[PDB]
């Protein structure tokens, strides 16, 4: 809009270009996201308006929803870097465990908040986890997936990553529960620790099979009702579960215990954000300052 001066392009978003901009009135710097045409369905407008109310220290603040000239612009709080870039920058040495714990702890607080309001993300990934120089990490784009379905490709034709997608989604479950977000966060937790994506699938079946080879092909024992899901196939190969000691070294026993609970197949058995915050893994949690060189 005319009220904002585009400083620069932050990157390509799921729904449209993302710009760093300055409000010509408050002088504040923000993140402007254009959402991609008939006239914007009232459903999306109402949903997004509700998002302006779910405010939390670990949720990127939605400053304004600008709907003008039949176009949508979301104005968000600006943060200088995302977890994906931070992880890439810390490849040689890896994010210190204390910071990993702090980040997971804060992220769970964010999920617990949104989940308590029955709002889920559905597309959590390192790219939408933002951090600042003070040791904070925040979840970006929360609640947008429900307002605008998550596409296979972005407006730039970029392939939306499947790496953090929960198995119930891959198996065709039409109704998502807050458990999908815990799954994603579990995958992210494992990636920060090992410095390598847990399940880097490059297709839905490849993603599903990578999960199967690590956690074992799910059956009626560990996941009641799984064999009756839309995309389940009795012909799926049968792989045996691997031991977490092999999956995420050198994560200690508390970490492995919590990760296992965040990666449970049955969405109903998967640990909640609230319960995870009480896990012994966070007994010695602190808030370290990450070293960022902007």
């Amino acid at each position: 809009m005319e009220n904002f001066q585009k400083v620069e392009k932050i990157g390509e978003g799921t729904y449209g270009v993302v710009y760093k901009a300055r409000n010509k009135l408050t002088g504040e710097v923000v993140a402007l996201k254009k959402i991609r045409t008939e006239g914007v369905p009232s459903t999306a407008i109402r949903e997004i308006s509700l998002l302006k109310e779910l405010n939390h220290p670990n949720i990127v603040k939605l400053l304004d929803v600008i709907h003008t000239e039949n176009k949508l612009y979301l104005v968000f709080e600006f943060l200088h870097q995302d977890l994906k870039k931070f992880m890439d920058a810390s490849a040689l040495t890896g994010i210190p465990l204390p910071l990993i714990k702090s980040y997971l702890f804060q992220l769970l607080q964010g999920l617990a908040f949104c989940h308590s309001h029955r709002v889920l993300h559905r597309d959590l990934k390192p790219q939408n986890l933002l951090i600042n120089t003070e040791g904070a990490i925040k979840l970006a784009d929360f609640g947008l997936a429900r307002a605008f379905g998550v596409p296979v490709r972005t407006y730039t034709h970029e392939v939306v990553t499947l790496w953090y997608r929960a198995p119930e989604i891959l198996l065709g479950c039409k109704y998502y529960s807050t458990a999908v977000d815990i799954w994603s966060l579990g995958c992210i937790f494992a990636e920060m620790v090992t410095r390598r994506a847990l399940f880097p699938g490059d297709s839905e079946i490849d993603q599903l099979f990578r999960i199967f080879r690590t956690l074992g092909t799910p059956d009626e024992v560990v996941w009641p009702g799984v064999t009756s899901m839309p995309d389940y196939k009795p012909s799926f190969p049968k792989w045996a579960r691997q031991d977490f000691s092999k999956v995420v070294p050198p994560l200690d026993e508390d970490g492995r215990s919590l990760l296992s609970q965040m990666l449970h197949y049955d969405p109903n058995k998967r640990i909640s954000a609230k319960a995870a915050l009480a896990h012994p893994f966070f007994q010695d949690v602190t808030k370290p300052v990450p070293h960022l060189r902007l």
